[PDB]
């Protein structure tokens, strides 16, 4: 299992110990509040009512957790997903990245509390 | 396992599949948007910005999603609880209830789709 902080300012992302493998299930909980920039800060969901103006993940809120495993798109994570199971050919290391524009990142702040483990498969 | 709605109106919470016993480890996960009242919608965490004027659960936000194990007061699940483990006595029925004021949850909207998992132990 794997747990730490994903700061919504870290651009590149916040590598975990955990390695996806094909037929792996498992489980994420994120919990916190970031910021894009405004005051106003966020759960991990992100902010639903704020346009996509280049989102590195546009299938989920700016502001929310999304998540890429080894070398596959964005993924979106959001508050967590449940004995989960990543589509065809998808694996590695799994990184969890704070959803902005490429770019923007240094005006943000807070930053998710994240576990994740393996399941029973 | 369980998965569900619990409806942001619903004031007597929505019962679950699950009976917590002494022991358990259990994974909760909570997604989604729902309202106590305004325009704008939260997610599980609530709104961090209303203050309390009298919730089920003073230890959560307005608009959290929180829990109640048997005969206990709430606890706050939020966005949920990794392999987590109640307070020592803590057993029975897992009832899912949305965070809000006694007698103020008919402007209630929307909710939240919450699983609910037994882990190894
Ligand atoms: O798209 C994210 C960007 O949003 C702006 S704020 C901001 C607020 C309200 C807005 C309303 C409409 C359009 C853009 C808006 C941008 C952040 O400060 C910046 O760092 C970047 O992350
Ligand atoms: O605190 C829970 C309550 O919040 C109000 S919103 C609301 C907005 C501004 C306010 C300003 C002052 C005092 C209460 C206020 C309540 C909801 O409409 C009501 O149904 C109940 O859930
Ligand atoms: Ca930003
Ligand atoms: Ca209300």
């Amino acid at each position: 299992a794997w747990k730490g902080e994903v700061l919504a300012n870290n651009e590149a992302g916040q590598v975990t110990s955990i390695i996806y493998n094909p037929g792996d299930v498992i489980t994420i909980v994120a919990a916190g509040w970031a910021s894009y920039g405004p005051t106003q800060k966020w759960g991990p969901q992100g902010d639903r009512e704020h346009p996509d103006q280049g989102l590195i993940c546009h299938d989920a809120f700016c502001g929310a957790l999304v998540m890429k495993i080894g070398n596959s798109g964005t993924i979106p994570v959001n508050t967590g997903l449940f004995r989960w199971v990543a589509p065809n050919n998808v694996q590695g290391a799994i990184t969890l990245i704070y959803n902005d524009v490429p770019g923007t990142y240094g005006n943000n702040s807070g930053s998710f509390s994240v576990n994740i483990g393996k399941d029973q498969s």
